[PDB]
């Protein structure tokens, strides 16, 4: 499912997501754009030979599993497919684990690369929430 921009702040929203760990919902929205162009079933594989799955692109090494990674985790304890389901529940659950392990949102590059420090707040811009 290719979410819209505030109908996927809404489903962050539902799950419990804003300001979880202090992160503000257009935190979650601005990662998943670049992550995943809001894209549920979205997959990419990594030079070291994980894949990052779904709306906020975890990763295979820690996070779930896939069969295929080896001497890898599965830390959130779900298959990797269950992150690209049209219901973001998994990916929701799973990246508040992520986001607890102690780097908070740094844990996605793409984050830190293009959200930390901007005006985060437009990606919720005119929504009703
Ligand atoms: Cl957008
Ligand atoms: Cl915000
Ligand atoms: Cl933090
Ligand atoms: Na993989
Ligand atoms: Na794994
Ligand atoms: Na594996």
């Amino acid at each position: 499912k290719v979410f819209g921009r505030c109908e996927l702040a809404a489903a962050m929203k539902r799950h419990g997501l804003d300001n979880y760990r202090g992160y503000s919902l257009g935190n979650w929205v601005c990662a998943a754009k670049f992550e995943s162009n809001f894209n549920t079933q979205a997959t990419n594989r990594n030079t070291d030979g994980s894949t990052d799955y779904g709306i906020l692109q975890i990763n295979s090494r820690w996070w779930c599993n896939d069969g295929r990674t080896p001497g890898s985790r599965n830390l959130c304890n779900i298959p990797c497919s269950a992150l690209l389901s049209s219901d973001i529940t998994a990916s929701v659950n799973c990246a508040k684990k992520i986001v607890s392990d102690g780097n908070g949102m740094n844990a996605w590059v793409a984050w830190r690369n293009r959200c930390k420090g901007t005006d985060v707040q437009a990606w919720i811009r005119g929504c009703r929430l």
